[PDB]
């Protein structure tokens, strides 16, 4: 349940409760926080 515009939005608020669920998401989907999908362009 995490893509680019949501992650950038959640951390901007300052609430780690909403982002409880990355640690399932990165692992079972083969995702990293250095991919082009989780990084803005240019």
């Amino acid at each position: 349940v995490f893509n680019r515009p949501i992650l950038f939005d959640i951390v901007s608020r300052g609430s780690t409760a909403d982002l409880d669920g990355l640690l399932p998401f990165l692992l079972t989907h083969k995702k990293r926080l250095t991919d082009e999908e989780f990084r803005e362009p240019s």
